């Protein structure tokens, strides 16, 4: 459908859009914001090239999507605790080991190399919608146990307060309904998902592995090639991403805010 | 669980029993047969050593378990069409590509080498019972598509009749035994192609898990054949694996097939 | 690069090349830079071109012989130019002598959808440990078209005997121009490792398929009308994304020859 | 075989040996036949024995040195005799540089059924790989460690630990120090990765090898009886003690015989 206040160029037939004709330094009238949000909900990952915003403006824009909150586990900028920094992998979405993972993240590209460092995204809506009705009926009711044990718990510690938070488990549905759109998507990721609730690891592995692979098929993905000035927003519920490491040695600087969400619900 | 008419020695803690104190040349009184059948239903694969029976007696004994019928795609003995031969692998149970696979089979060892040629069996009841309640609730409702396409259909043809080999049937993933009422897993690697309504790629993880789980050594027994062993297996609640190892040694067994009904949930 | 502008697409492979009009024939020093860029970046494209079938052919001929591929559609009056109207693979590895390269011309595109991915099989190989490299170095692989148009494809319900015909290629190939070792394996045509069984081959091949298509070794080309694109058929694989269903897409294509893949 | 009776269990491995009383010491020609049988059949057992701890030890010593294994229970007054009382395919303690060459196990108390032990022939496992697959893995070494059994990985499923984490390296294919026969040397409990490869690289290959080596056709199954004395080669077999008895009392004793570091 038509967008009168913004220009929306989809990136692929499945997800992602470039949005122009907006200056994120200016606060946004109701009808313009509504179109941004409409675009966010359809395309799931959106970016706005050529922006030149400050830390306060970044914050302010992020706040139109939901509460923003300093995330500990990241560095965070001098004088602006809400803005985390990224500088110098596996498919995942952010922090699903929490009861209430982030709803979204807004990332600002400050310094980029001429090439390298692309970020991939998939649509977990499309992931779910491409399973057969029988497969959907089969896993619809399952919950999954998430935990950070491989990232900074005891499994990571194996290798060759900090640990107990890494080992702490939470439970989320295998399929979640988006709190704004009402659309079902697959909610599973390879970094944090440990097993299916009430099953053993050996029972869970076949199914989870299938789901990990299925959800990252190239046809469900888009690729964002970063440019200085890109402000990018991803839905943390209905996408996964993969920040490509390839640049090796080239300096890359982005800032990032995290917008909060509610418990994932079926 | 005392047996007054027969001697029942379980082979393992999970399945299989040797049964002695019976002569299968003699027809069997009601109370003795009932004990045999009681033992068949608990132990799932049973054998009777030291028998010396004829083709008619074999047939007759088989008929106490259910109808017996010549199986086409057979060798079959001269003058006795119901008795198939076995002479000179993967875990499976017999002919699940049929709408109505056999209920059981009774095998008679006529000539054996001194060692080699053991046959393994697993309990699909125990296979099912060892899955978690969540895994059971998850697959309970699924059906599986069976077909002979890898054995004598078009897929077999690719490795360098066909339409009967490719013909598909559908069975539940979990079946209730028609006599005992016990649920067992009903899946095998030779005939099961995919889960009904799913794609191959969707089915593969789950089926593979189920194939491996059902053949764990702890659910198995091993029968070491002796000339004169008469053996009966339930074709619904077990799978077996005839070990090829003898290479070159002559082995001769006869076999009857007892019919069954459509597998039901 | 004095005669052309080369913008790499990623840190690993792919370049946009501008400042050239492919209607004009190319002096020696300019061609040499194109070819230098082709060999480093492995898949290159030139936006904004407006060329005819003869010019396309001519440009393709600078990379090597071009020859009608009789297995494919082919344009009216121009037998060398095939028309185009999924899994990771490279082209036709079931031949003893697969193409060295392909030059593809985008004539009609939808506004979005239909991207094509590429990976570097050089980088795929270079990221295996020295022990894993020493282990598979010596292996050959059996390729055949049996899953695409042989008897296996036929299952599922001469064309067939050519589909079933097997050839053998090394698992690691040295590029005949660059001298660089790359991995040479693909999921569509590779059937088993030579002298092994399928069951023996499966673990190893599967690992290699997955490893070679890691996002970090890939680039993604988003087609535009007028793009002329050249890929090395030896040291890359590609994946034409289906995501457009019903949108009309028209590209032409020439196929350039090369030598039998060699260790 | 003039001095003993040898009944093979399967066409591939295992033999029952009768016509010997292990309380009596053994003349040269008889022992030689036992040892000949051990080397061909790889796991051998002698039913109906009634031996003491000293006799057990003595018999074990004919196969090689026997030595107390610390980190197992060990009997009162007889440090060489470990006890087994109340799973995955493996062979014993391959995390050592020098794992045992063999083990001699004595069944003292058994339930009437349950508790069978499986064995496979790693010779046959190796011999059934294609020549190309053999040439491909011939040169590889494997890293072994006890980290999943009693090291840090085991610890994660909530000194002991540093010995559990200690790694050693063994060939993937070993030549038996007495028979000269090549067998596969890989097991799922202790083998962690292939030397110089990553875990992700190693997994396909190791997994294939685990499965291949335990095919029923390479296996035998020993159904224990009170009085069985059983000897397995720890280099050229793996075993799997079936748990199927829960609560039935099972008592066996065990001695461990030394050998040489596994070599190509």
């Amino acid at each position: 459908q038509r967008f009168e206040r913004i220009a929306v160029q989809p990136l692929t037939g499945v997800l992602g859009a470039e949005i122009t004709g907006v200056d994120l330094r200016e606060p946004l009238d109701d009808s313009t914001w509504n179109e941004i949000l409409d675009a966010f909900h359809t395309y799931q990952v959106i970016y706005f090239p050529g922006q030149a915003i400050t830390n306060e403006q970044h914050i302010a824009f992020s706040r139109r999507f939901g509460p923003v909150d300093p995330v500990p586990l990241l560095k965070s900028i001098e004088g602006y605790p809400e803005v985390q920094m990224i500088r110098r992998e596996n498919w995942h979405t952010d922090s699903t080991f929490l009861d209430a993972p982030p709803a979204a993240v807004v990332m600002y590209a400050k310094e980029i190399p001429p090439y390298g460092g692309d970020t991939l995204f998939t649509s977990m809506y499309t992931a779910w919608e491409t399973l057969s009705p029988t497969m959907q009926a089969t896993i619809e009711g399952l919950n999954v146990v998430h935990s950070a044990t491989r990232v900074f718990g005891s499994l990571y510690q194996a290798q060759n307060m900090d640990v107990d938070a890494g080992d702490r488990e939470t439970v989320h549905p295998l399929v979640v309904t988006h709190p704004e759109t009402g659309r079902k998507g697959l909610y599973v990721n390879q970094v944090y998902c440990q097993r299916i609730e009430g099953m053993s690891e050996k029972e869970s592995e076949p199914l989870l592995s299938f789901l990990f692979a299925h959800a990252t098929k190239p046809e469900f993905t888009c690729r964002v090639r970063w440019q200085e000035g890109d402000v990018l927003v991803w839905d943390n519920l209905c996408t996964q991403h993969y920040a490509v490491p390839d640049y090796a040695g080239k300096f890359r600087y982005l800032t990032r805010t995290t917008v909060g969400g509610v418990r994932p619900a079926r």
